């Protein structure tokens, strides 16, 4: 059973009470607040490097590695849902510029090939993973992402740490594979609406 929390006041008190196990050293909570700042400073050169570490400015891997590393400290302790909101370049290039119709509703027809690019396929990104434990605040987002992440998975609430608090947010590890097991047009036809998992 995947545990989704559906009121503030549950997920902060749930994240809190992991994050307390953490132990994060002072250089660990640095770099993943730098990050919270301002995600495309580390997951924009880690786009560009195509994931190969040695290519990074210096500042930057060290970043990294010390992101990385705290992983060791964070581990889900029980099937639980996450969220991410995204926009069509998440599609990518052969259909960011087609899968939303002018009128903003999603076009049926190309989301036929969507389909058939994505669903029930493996997907993995070269940058971590940004999440939060509720989906509210990606309402109006055009694309919803639900992660179904199963416990002793990587990953670890960092509120407590981030630039911007009450975001929620849960962090996974990069170059991560999740495997797309569901995608549908939301009922106002304005949004996609893809389910995930995460077994590691």
């Amino acid at each position: 059973t995947f545990t989704e929390f559906t009121n503030v006041e549950e997920a902060k008190k749930w994240g809190n009470a992991q994050y307390k196990k953490y132990g994060l050293s002072k250089p660990e909570q640095e770099a993943i607040k730098f990050y919270t700042r301002d995600a495309s400073k580390i997951n924009g050169p880690l786009r560009a490097n195509q994931g190969n570490e040695n290519g990074l400015p210096a500042d930057i891997l060290q970043k990294v590695k010390l992101i990385d590393q705290s992983f060791s400290k964070m581990k889900m302790p029980q099937n639980i849902i996450l969220f991410r909101g995204d926009d069509p370049a998440y599609l990518g290039p052969e259909f960011q510029d087609k899968i939303l119709n002018k009128d903003g509703t999603i076009n049926k027809t190309v989301f036929e090939q969507v389909k058939a690019k994505f669903l029930k396929k493996d997907r993995t990104e070269y940058g971590y993973i940004s999440t939060s434990l509720m989906s509210a605040q990606f309402g109006g987002r055009p694309i919803v992402t639900k992660f179904k992440v199963t416990n002793g998975s990587k990953g670890g609430y960092i509120d407590p740490i981030s630039y911007f608090p009450g975001q929620l947010e849960v962090l996974l590890p990069r170059n991560n594979s999740y495997y797309i097991s569901d995608m549908q047009i939301s009922p106002n036809n304005r949004q996609i609406m893809i389910t995930a998992m995460i077994f590691k």
